């Protein structure tokens, strides 16, 4: 009756052996862990990275949010965290007239989704949520300022959100193309109420979130397998949400009763998540949740190999929604593969079979472009053009592998699964623009191979 609680989502204790290694451990949960979409990571007890800052020196720009299922929100006037959390303690402490402390978890959830539900309250709240800069930085230890033979110890880590994008069985690493929205840290100040709608990560990549300090942070999670699923039971129920968007920033996003998904055969799990724990989301994990309190959390995308056919199918799933790319993972598989005698021997290995696959689907799709009669072709550095310079006209696919253009419409490309819709001029007219002729290409397999043996 009114809210049944989702079952729990797995939890994990390594010992210092397993967490020793992130990616071993990651690897190590996997066939659990994506079953449920996310889980919690509890580190040793003697792990205790130093959060240190001036909560004065330290200013924000707070966002605004309404509390109203089903209403649209967009993914993406001054605070100190001090001055922000005096707002935030006092908020709490008002609507429950109780001590922080002393409301339970439970009744702040129930509470939760009665107030998004009815129509009379209008509760707004406020938050932060930022990429990491120099106004305000990672709650992680980092190199400048000179650092206590502690933090020495936690400025390496693995667990350091700062270093795992950059390591090396991480393969979002060696992309040089800017991407820092997804390969820099964010950090959110959070509140009683303030939330985050059910989305999946770009590119459906990894995430991990660690709450550095404060009252919990609850989560709901849905298995990759789930996701469409999801995706079903919320075009039925807000169709809103489901118009095309102009870009990346204005995808349209909403607040939704897991009881309700529940009801209709979708699976969900619950956690809270306390300071100093770990939670994990799984590629293509739908995920949401509100925070219980006044709190500090960071979090950071990041891609394993085993990531690497997903990125494949993710971005062939953009193309039909006609929605774009953050980067191009082609471009990201050439970049390594050039770098195939300095790559891990793993790595190189998954490398060189996503990069058969893509051969052959290029090879099938300049042989249809061919027999359409586009005759004349081009080499073309298409690394070298601004994104918004090289998007498909109709699919808005990023280019990287090929692209038709006609001297008709100068700057326009069309992918080669569109070669129908650049204009109306013969065929003979079009131009292939194409950065590796096949020939190129098996030599660049060729050294994967080797670096695998
Ligand atoms: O909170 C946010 N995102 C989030 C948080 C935790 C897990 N996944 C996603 C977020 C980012 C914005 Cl920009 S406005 C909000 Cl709200
Ligand atoms: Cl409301
Ligand atoms: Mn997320
Ligand atoms: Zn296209
Ligand atoms: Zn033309």
């Amino acid at each position: 009756s009114m809210f049944l609680p989702p079952p729990e989502c797995p939890v994990f204790e390594p010992s210092w052996e397993e967490f020793a290694d992130p990616f071993a451990f990651i690897h190590k949960i996997r066939p659990i862990a994506e079953q449920t979409g996310i889980c919690k990571v509890r580190p040793p007890p003697d792990w205790q990275p130093p959060f240190a800052c001036d909560v004065d020196k330290l200013h924000f720009t707070p966002r605004i949010q309404r509390l109203n299922e089903l209403e649209a929100q967009t993914r993406v006037r001054d605070y100190t965290l001090r001055t922000f959390g005096e707002m935030a303690d006092a908020f709490k402490s008002d609507y429950f007239n109780m001590p922080v402390h002393m409301v339970p978890t439970e009744l702040v959830e129930k509470e939760f989704w009665r107030l998004v539900s009815t129509i009379e309250e209008d509760v707004t709240v406020e938050y932060g949520a930022d990429i990491a800069s120099k106004e305000f930085g990672s709650g992680f230890p980092v190199r400048d300022i000179k650092l206590s033979p502690e933090e020495e110890e936690y400025l390496d880590s693995g667990w350091n959100l700062n270093n795992m994008p950059v390591m090396e069985q991480s393969v979002l690493a060696h992309i040089t193309a800017d991407i820092c929205g997804m390969k820099l840290p964010w950090l959110y100040v959070g509140m009683c109420f303030s939330s985050f709608c059910w989305h999946i990560e770009d590119h459906w990549s990894y995430s991990i979130n660690y709450l550095h300090w404060g009252e919990p942070k609850t989560w709901y999670g849905v298995p990759g397998y789930a996701a469409e699923q999801l995706e079903n039971v919320m075009k039925k129920l807000a169709p809103e949400l489901f118009v095309s968007q102009p870009d990346l920033l204005h995808q349209l996003v909403t607040i939704m009763n897991p009881n309700t998904l529940m009801t209709h055969e979708v699976p969900v799990y619950r956690t809270n998540q306390c300071a100093g724990e770990f939670v994990i989301t799984f590629p293509r994990a739908y995920h949401s949740g509100f925070n219980q309190g006044f709190n500090f959390a960071e979090a950071v995308n990041f891609c394993t190999v085993d990531w690497l056919p997903l990125g494949r199918q993710c971005v062939e799933h953009y193309r039909l929604l006609h929605r774009y790319c953050v980067f191009s993972h082609d471009e990201m598989i050439c970049k390594m593969a050039s770098k195939a005698d300095v790559l891990d021997v793993v790595v190189a290995s998954t490398v060189q079979k996503d990069m058969a696959i893509m051969i052959e689907d290029e090879k099938a799709l300049r042989e249809t472009v061919r027999k359409l009669g586009v005759i004349d072709s081009e080499r073309m550095d298409f690394e070298l053009l601004p994104d918004d310079e090289r998007q498909c006209v109709k699919c808005k696919t990023t280019c990287f592998m090929s692209a038709i253009s006609c001297s008709c419409k100068p700057g326009l490309l069309v992918c080669l699964h569109h070669v129908k819709e650049l204009c109306s001029c013969p065929p003979y007219k079009y131009k292939l623009r194409y950065r590796y002729t096949l020939d190129d290409l098996y030599p660049m397999m060729n050294a994967l191979k080797l670096r695998a043996e």
